[PDB]
């Protein structure tokens, strides 16, 4: 019998892998069973890891925090703080819940938010809110001195403060702009910061900045790649950190994207950007690092995310999964921009299988060598999984990202279809009178304008979809600013209004002939089910097949509540329409 | 200094010696609700383990044999078998019962944990491999347990059949681990605190042999292929604590055990006290531990240590390891205790003794004699909150240990047999008497008389054969034996074993209705207060019901207290709420009478 | 085929049976259902029709006519609630029982126990007095200028009560009910007795004046009200004297197992004015011009009338056939005792059961009994009787009893039980049992423990140590007074108690007995059934207790019929066990 959905509930899921200061351990969070996740702390010193705390009830436990000596653990409880002494006896509660702890460097406090930021004095076991922002705060750091914290607050224009322990926060850097993974400098006066400055707009990679008397400078130069984790994968769930570290006064380590992996590179103050931990054929998802040791997770295409401490995986979590997982093979595309790259994944045996056409959202991010469950799944399943990065996609250079700016569904669309004729070509057992197209978010929207401009696929899966980007620009939560950023079109005006009628898959939809799956939140707050209803009516009244899912749970229910129940019936009516039309 | 004085103590029990000999672990009670933390000590001030903020809390820790680990039982979650690695980390929840679990011990070799769960199943949690297995499913129950020192199995206490059961006997049984009980020894009769001993094959065991009845001192037992004899020879005393004191809050394990090869530690009951003593096998008994003004009411031991709870007429219980108190409770006693006086009286069976508590200064004092139940325990040196706070508002506590008592040998149990309110009543005025003349500050014009349970039945047997007190409070009390034959879930065999009578046997009910302190009534004349709690299902509260109808028709002052809370609720719950407000009546009803 | 105790429930329960003023109407209760509720029901000399529904609660009970015949009051579960009777729904007054409109139709009084009053004009709610004690009977003064109350060793006494802006009026000290104010609103009757009397005297009628009191039922050696058993009366059944006149005062009385009504006169003696040797008036009420009252008999279910016209339907609503008990006698040093046997259909032996009544001051007869009926239906020879003790047969019938239960009582019972063996061939000797409830299982359990003939015995709500239910019972401090004229708290009335209790005897007992009796019993505490049942356990005498948590009258209580349905079926199947 072929693995079904359920096979997700045999998995455990690691996050937030934190170093010890002494360098030589690592606390970790592990999620694992309606049946229910709950989350519980992990140790290890260098061997397998065992669990450090059990909740039978609530969502658990999460944010491991070292205190400074090493011989406790901050954490938070379903939302309470909590202080486990690691050498014996049980933690003890010392708090609408809380959330984003962070020790002061020398020990003394642990800053959280409950929303206003708050301070529990550690010698004198005593809380005091610390700041009650108007708009909201944003990363948050120590300097190292432990005199006070930056801190990120208001476009998506921000900008940096900085706030002294109480005994008001003011201005540290005219920004205006991104900003967050705030990296204090061990001179307790400069500090590094992820973003881009006021000239660029979002589609800009993001990259490292070193602040100094109000002045930047870019210090990840010569690398034309994102600063952080832009790498699809379905098996993150909790809080994966990503905030730089300096390793001495010169050495900045981070985490960056490139062409479908993500590897560990170092800046440094005084010229370029060395590799550090690099796989082209893996990802780091998550690391934390001080002078003594690096701790992370790690996952390929084939290997399932485990946790390292100094290079030494720590955790068994490969062997949980329940299922031979299979090899896939790369195809390229050729663009006028270079060579394009995607990857099929083979079911077992030498029979002709379907051909599924798989889109990632972003579109700024990258398919590629994260662990992918559902395409595993699908493989397992006896279907070929086709899955590429067009231009748009982010691990490519600036270039690749900017080619389909103001103009969705020209290059991009082409790039998706090129791709897949050349998977067609390449893969004899892809059956060519059986494919489908299916995608999530701009996914969604890609698959809705394909199937909307060709009728040669059999079956369409749209989840997330985007079919009226008029509609989005007033109901989405950054309608305001998404067709800004990544179109230069502003809905509310007459002119690119009509630019973006032209770019909505609706327009297009009287030739749609292939039976389609929409799939969507009634909640969605960044896709609105507007979006849906209308693809659905419109099918529906040109009689094409087409079954519509309304989920009552809002995206990422798992990482939200630990509820499987959504990403289980997603699964159960993705493979109903496959079963149903191939 | 009032009733509330008790908010502020804490009260220890279970005290768990480590297998290594070097550690304690035992339970602490504090607080308004009373909840249970698990406490550790290496030999100095003792450092708390778990916190409990909810529910009743945490108890029953038991080390595991590398004496890394401590299971106990959690109540926040019925009573949930827990298991707490003691070098860093949280307990782990290992048991998933709607109804709980009790009496978890560990295997010697530390492969398995058996416990039982709802009559209650023995089950066996196999450690190694992390699950949980129903091991046996006892016809009527099972009483004892303790394993094999090789971790084979475990011996278990059990009645064969209803028949047997409603005559409260039983026999031992050898129950293997599983891959059917086969019976060791055909007791018939009393047994529990099983002590395997070391060679794998012997055990002793507390109780009596069939044909004594259940007034007999509890002795140890040697048995060997079916065979029994007795081990605690030459000692005219009971196993076990048999003292009364009131600050006893939790489990309190006696079970024997074997030092070496030819030495069984166990503790007994004399003259008021409990001390420990060593049974040989090749020999007579030898005093261990036996302060004869002080009570170990717990304890546990191994080749390498003893753990126990130590107290005194005048020391609040503390936990002690090798001898060395490793808490600090006494200190949290909030008013100052003072010394009792000793007091004795004269009988044909000799000599008998009490004692009189008196408050500070000179002047002249109500003087209240306190009559404790059984009848078959002590008074003496026991540790009694409510004695220490009577003589701290002014009272003489008067209390001794009349024919009846269990301290004194088996002679003076027997000597009230068939025949409560004779000898019993005598030695209890007599005593009253060379009180009043021992200590001239005694107010012989502002007297009272109580007791519980016995000692209600006394109370209300004393008021109905003299007037000579000025206030009487009758607690648990017993007015009429018949119908406590009846009603009580022990009325079928109590007054069989205790009188040799029969309720329903007609010659028999007439002298339980002569033995009844109803009979007398029409002579009451002392105001009376009666408290009792409604549920009881050992005292029946119509026992309590007759004498207040029969004290109010006399129009004799009488006030009746009827809680909702059956004894024992700060047990049961941690809730104080019952034992407050009986203090709280108590001294509200001498303060109107005197 | 054979019927079960679910029959039951096919069955409707009529009570309150009120006329109108004007006489031409009757307001009554019918308690229907699984569950009872209660409504109210109106006959204006026809069929009776339903007034009110209710689908929650117990219902709505106290139908009340409004002087002016336009409006019931009444209560609803519990709220007094007003119905215009030509139209419109019903009005709650209270937001929190007995209610009783005044004559003149400007106030409702009623209790909540502290006296309120609702004055109707001005729709508003008063309380009237709160009683430290308590209040027992009430009634209204023709003139409306106030209320006589009944309140306090249980003795009462008379208050005179005038509405608000209470004097005593009769030193009685002794029991008082039924309050019926002359017409000439100065005199009043009452039902009682007089101080010097124990409660074991028949309740006679007395007509007061200026703190004098007379006997108004005089040659007529039987007590007020209804004293016979039967077992579908759920509800209030009102048996206040009326003045039919200012010489004649309307009353019920019991005479040998049957309840009839009879008429006394301030002049003369006592006349009947509807009394069927074999039938109970169970309830009435009347004014001068009409009268209301539920009838029934050994063979007939309660049934409504008005004015001698039979209003309601409810015999036909009886699942099974009902047949005719037939008498046999038995000889006493007072005179001839009777009873009856109730046989099943056939010509085959049938076991024999003996049913006791409960009281003791109460007669078996003419009341219909479902329970007897559908244990014929089974198959079941009754044999039901009323020895000396009962109360239909005159004061020295009663008084024989009296310091000695278990003497000329058991006599009686076995004797009767004896005559009925050679009377009816039918009945089996070797297949008998002995039952009853209260005072009747006081005497089963007396009765097995001196005598070994019986195959089974069935003993509810019993007694079976008079000393501790002198202290348990809450009438213990004083039943035995009344009953003995023993003391339990007396040292030689107690050794006498307990040789008057059946537990003494409790040795000789063989019978397999069932034990029934409810866990909440404030009457006779279950700890009377525990003391039975321990003693026969540790004899080993087969025996079987059934402790109810719902308490007695859960039927009346709650309309929850669970208990009753769960005794009968314990009943039969230990029956069905030993025959």
């Amino acid at each position: 019998p072929a693995p079904g959905p359920d096979s997700l509930l045999a998995l455990a899921f690691p996050s937030d892998p934190q170093v010890s200061p002494d360098g030589k351990q690592v606390a970790f969070v592990l999620a694992q069973i309606r049946p229910r996740y709950r989350s519980g702390l992990w140790l290890s010193e260098g061997g397998a890891a065992r669990p450090l705390t059990h909740a039978e009830t609530g969502r658990g436990d999460s944010a491991p925090r070292w205190s400074p000596d090493g011989q406790n653990l901050a954490f938070v409880r379903s939302a309470a703080l909590m202080l486990l002494p690691l050498k014996g006896g049980e933690a003890r509660r010392v708090t609408n819940g809380v959330s984003g702890p962070q020790w002061s460097p020398d020990g003394r406090f642990i800053a959280f938010t409950t929303a206003a930021l708050w301070l529990y004095d550690v010698e004198a076991d005593k809380l005091r809110e610390w700041y009650a922002p108007e708009i909201g705060i944003g990363a948050l750091s120590w300097w190292p001195d432990s005199r006070g914290v930056l801190i990120v607050q208001s476009q998506w224009r921000q900008d940096v403060y900085d706030l002294p322990l109480p005994t008001a926060p003011q201005k540290l850097l005219d920004w205006n702009s991104a900003a967050h993974g705030l990296a204090p400098h061990p001179d307790g006066q400069r500090f590094a910061l992820i973003g881009r400055p006021a000239g660029k707009g979002n589609t800009e990679h993001a990259h490292l900045y070193l602040i100094e008397n109000g002045q930047h400078r870019r210090l990840d130069t010569g690398h034309d790649h994102p600063v952080g984790d832009a790498v699809g994968g379905d098996c993150h769930v909790g809080a994966f950190p990503e905030g730089p570290r300096w390793l001495d006064g010169d050495t900045l380590l981070f985490s960056s994207t490139v062409r479908g992996s993500v590897g560990l590179f170092t800046a440094h103050i005084g010229g370029g950007v060395k590799a550090y931990d690099h796989d082209p054929q893996g990802v780091i998802s998550a690391f934390t690092a001080n002078e003594h040791g690096v701790a992370l997770i790690r996952e390929s295409a084939t290997r399932f995310p485990e946790v390292e401490l100094n290079g030494q995986r720590v955790t068994d979590l490969h062997a949980r999964f329940p299922f031979p997982v299979r090899e896939p093979q790369r195809v390229t595309f050729e663009t006028e921009l270079g060579e394009g790259e995607g990857w099929v994944l083979l079911p077992e045996g030498e029979q002709k299988v379907p051909a599924l056409l798989n889109i990632h959202g972003g579109p700024h991010t990258d398919y590629g060598h994260g662990f992918t469950h559902e395409f595993q799944l699908m493989a397992a399943r006896g279907y070929g999984v086709c899955y590429s990065n067009p231009r748009g996609s982010v691990g490519y250079g600036q270039a690749w990202v900017d080619a389909i700016y103001g103009r969705w569904g020209t290059v991009d669309a082409d790039d998706l279809l090129n791709f897949f004729d050349r998977c067609l070509e390449a893969v004899p057992r892809l059956d060519a009178a059986k494919t489908a197209v299916m995608g999530g978010s701009y996914g969604g929207f890609m698959t809705n304008w394909i199937t909307g401009h060709t009728t040669r696929f059999q079956a369409a899966i749209t989840d997330r979809c985007i079919s009226n980007l008029i509609s989005f620009g007033g109901t989405s939560d950054i309608g305001l600013r998404f067709w800004d950023d990544e179109l230069g079109l502003d809905f509310s005006r007459r002119a690119d209004a009509l630019k973006l009628w032209d770019l909505s898959p609706l327009q297009y939809v009287e030739n749609v002939k292939t039976p389609t799956l929409i799939v969507h939140s009634v909640l969605d707050h960044r896709c609105p089910v507007e979006q849906a209803e209308q693809w659905y009516a419109a099918l529906h009244k040109h009689q094409v097949p087409v079954r519509f899912v309304r989920f009552p749970e809002e995206n990422h229910e798992l990482s939200r509540s630990g509820r499987p129940d959504r990403r289980l019936t997603r699964l159960n009516e993705y493979f109903a329409w496959l079963e149903r039309w191939l």
